[PDB]
C-alpha cells in the first residue's frame, strides 16, 4: 500500500491519448488529477476535412470488427456507427487492370480462382490463426495484465512466431508461407500500399494486420471518427490544456513525510506564453520524431532510450469533380469507386477512391492517397473536371524498416511512450490497446504489483 499519485500528463488529445486518459481514470480512481495537453484537434490524426460544405475522414477511417476498444467504446459513448457498404474496386499496374471487381461474385470467384487458385483461402486462413491469437491480448487486458514492451507483448501472444515476423517483411513472410509472386505483387502489395503507403518491405505483423482490413464488417462513426476521442475525454473527465508542450525534466520532491521522490516538469506554451505544472506520471500519447511532437528532454537519469525513429509521409488529397477513366484505359467505357496500385515507380498516386461524408445525408468527391503534394499536370492528367480540392500531408504512420526494435513503453523511471505500438501496426485500436497497456503498466508500476507484468503463457492458464 502507497501514496496514490496526485497528478498525471497525457502528452496528446489522439485516440491513444484519451483512451489512456479513460483507462488510467479507471485504475487510479476519481481522485487523481489527468490532464491531456493538445497543440492542435482533439483526434490527432482522425481529423476531418470540409469539402463544399460537408466533412470527410482524412486520416484514421473504417474500423474493423474485432476492433474490441473501438467497440466498448463507441457503444459506451452512445455514438451511432456509419456501417455503410463500398462499391466496385480494381488493382492497376501503370497499364492496365490485373484485376477488377464484377457484379456477380460467383464472377470474382472464378476469376479469382483462375489467377490465384486457392491462395486466397490460404491467405485467409494463415491470417485467421494470427488474428486468433492476436485477440487474446483481450482477455488478459480484462485482468489487467501488463506488458512493458511491444515485444514482449506480442511474444505473449503469439510466442516467437509474432516477434520473427516482426522482424521479417510481409515479403518474406508469405514467401516462406508458399504465396506466388504473382499474388505477391497483385493482391498482397497494393494492399500494403494502400493501408501504409509502402510496399510489402514493412513488418510481417503490420502486413497481417493489413490483410485482415481486407475482411469484411468495416465500419465508421457517424459524425467523425475524431467524436470517439472527446467522447472518451468527456468520460475520464480530464482536463484539456490547448498548448505545444515543449519540455520535460525530472526534479526531486519532498513528500511532507520527508519524502525524495522523482516528479515531472511537463512545460508547454500556449497564446499567453509558457506555462508548467508537475507530475507523478507521464504517459506520451505522440510520436517523438521532432518533425510531429518536439518534446525536450531534459536532466534525465539515465537518457531516454532511443525511440528516435522515421514516419512516412503520405498526402491524402481530396477532389470534388469526375475522374479521367481513360487514363487507366477504358475508351467508350460502358459503365463502371477504389483504384489499387501496384509498386509501379511510373504511377505517382498509391490508391484513389470515391468517398461518403461523416454525416450521413459522378463527378463526385474522391480520395487520393500520394506520397508527394500533387501537381495541375497530375491532377488534370487524373481527372477531366475538377471544382475544388483538398490536401492534407500526413505523418501517417511509421515507415516501416525491418529488422527493427520497436520503441520502448518506458521512456523513464514513471513516463510511459504507448506510440511504440504503431511499429506493430498503425490503427486506432492498436492505440487503444497501447493506452490500455500503458495504464495498467503505469498502476502496477506504482503499486509494485510485478506479478502482473510480463506474464507469460496467460492464455493456457486463462483457457478455461
Ligand atoms: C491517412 C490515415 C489513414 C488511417 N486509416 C486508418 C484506418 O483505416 N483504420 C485504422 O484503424 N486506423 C487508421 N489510421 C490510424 C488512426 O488515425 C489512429 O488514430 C492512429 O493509429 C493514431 O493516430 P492519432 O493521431 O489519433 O494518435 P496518436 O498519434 O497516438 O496521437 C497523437 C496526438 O498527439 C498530439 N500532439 C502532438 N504533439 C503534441 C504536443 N507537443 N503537445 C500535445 N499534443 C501533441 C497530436 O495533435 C495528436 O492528437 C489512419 C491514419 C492516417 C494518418
Ligand atoms: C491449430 C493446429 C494446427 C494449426 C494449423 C497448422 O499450423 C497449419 C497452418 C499454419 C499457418 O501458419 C496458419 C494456418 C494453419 C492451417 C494452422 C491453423 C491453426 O493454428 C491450427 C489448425
Amino acid at each position: 500500500h502507497r501514496a496514490p499519485p496526485d497528478k498525471i500528463a497525457v502528452i496528446g488529445a489522439g485516440i491513444g491519448g484519451t483512451s489512456a486518459a479513460y483507462y488510467l481514470r479507471q485504475k487510479f480512481g476519481k481522485d487523481v488529477q489527468i490532464d491531456v495537453f493538445e497543440r492542435g484537434e482533439v483526434g490527432g490524426r482522425l481529423a476531418t476535412l470540409n469539402v463544399e460544405g460537408q466533412e470527410y475522414e482524412a486520416g484514421g477511417s473504417v474500423i474493423h470488427p474485432l476492433n474490441l476498444h473501438m467497440k466498448r467504446f463507441v457503444k459506451e459513448l452512445g455514438l451511432s456507427v456509419s456501417q455503410g457498404a463500398g462499391g466496385l474496386m480494381g488493382i492497376y499496374n501503370g497499364e492496365t487492370f490485373v484485376f477488377e471487381e464484377s457484379s456477380w461474385f460467383i464472377i470474382n470467384v472464378i476469376k479469382l480462382l483462375w489467377h490465384y487458385g486457392f491462395q486466397f483461402l490460404r491467405m485467409h486462413m494463415w491470417v485467421e490463426d494470427i488474428l486468433d491469437k492476436f485477440m487474446r491480448i483481450y482477455r488478459y487486458q480484462s485482468h489487467d495484465y501488463a506488458f512493458s514492451s511491444v515485444e514482449g507483448l506480442l511474444h505473449a501472444l503469439g510466442g516467437d512466431e509474432f516477434t520473427r515476423m516482426l522482424n521479417r517483411t510481409i515479403l518474406e513472410a508469405l514467401q516462406k508461407a508458399g504465396f506466388s509472386q504473382k499474388f505477391l505483387n497483385e493482391i498482397v502489395t497494393p494492399a500494403m500500399r494502400v493501408n501504409y503507403g509502402q510496399s510489402t518491405n514493412i513488418n510481417g505483423f503490420v502486413g497481417a494486420v493489413s490483410l485482415a482490413g481486407a475482411d469484411s464488417g468495416l465500419w465508421s462513426v457517424e459524425g467523425g471518427n475524431k467524436l470517439v476521442c472527446s467522447g472518451l475525454l468527456q468520460a475520464s473527465k480530464a482536463r484539456l490544456i490547448s498548448g505545444s508542450v515543449t519540455s520535460i525534466e525530472e526534479k526531486t520532491r519532498t513528500k511532507q513525510t520527508g519524502g525524495t521522490v522523482k516528479l515531472y516538469e511537463v512545460t508547454y506554451q500556449t497564446d499567453s506564453g509558457t506555462a508548467s505544472d508537475l507530475y507523478d506520471i507521464v504517459v506520451v500519447a505522440t510520436p517523438l520524431n521532432r518533425k510531429m511532437s518536439n518534446i525536450t528532454f531534459l536532466n534525465f537519469n539515465p537518457p531516454i532510450p532511443e525511440f528516435h525513429k522515421y514516419y512516412h509521409q503520405t498526402v491524402t488529397t481530396f477532389v470534388h469533380g469526375r475522374l479521367n477513366a481513360s487514363f487507366f484505359g477504358y475508351k467508350a467505357p460502358d459503365s463502371f469507386t477504389d483504384i489499387l496500385t501496384t509498386d509501379n515507380p511510373d504511377l505517382f498516386i498509391n490508391s484513389i477512391g470515391v468517398v461518403s461524408p461523416v454525416k450521413e445525408k459522378g463527378s463526385a468527391v474522391w480520395k487520393v492517397f500520394s506520397q508527394e503534394p500533387l501537381t495541375k499536370e497530375q491532377l488534370n492528367l487524373l481527372f477531366a473536371s475538377y471544382d475544388s480540392v483538398k490536401e492534407k500531408k500526413w505523418l501517417a504512420y511509421p515507415h516501416y524498416k525491418p529488422p527493427e526494435k520497436c520503441p520502448p513503453i518506458i521512456l523513464h523511471d514513471r513516463m510511459y511512450y504507448l506510440n511504440g505500438i504503431e511499429w506493430a501496426a498503425s490503427a486506432m485500436e492498436m492505440s487503444a490497446i497501447a493506452a490500455h497497456n500503458a495504464a495498467l503498466l503505469a498502476y502496477h508500476r506504482w503499486y509494485g504489483n510485478t506479478e502482473m507484468i510480463d506474464q507469460e503463457g496467460l492464455y493456457e492458464k486463462l483457457k478455461t
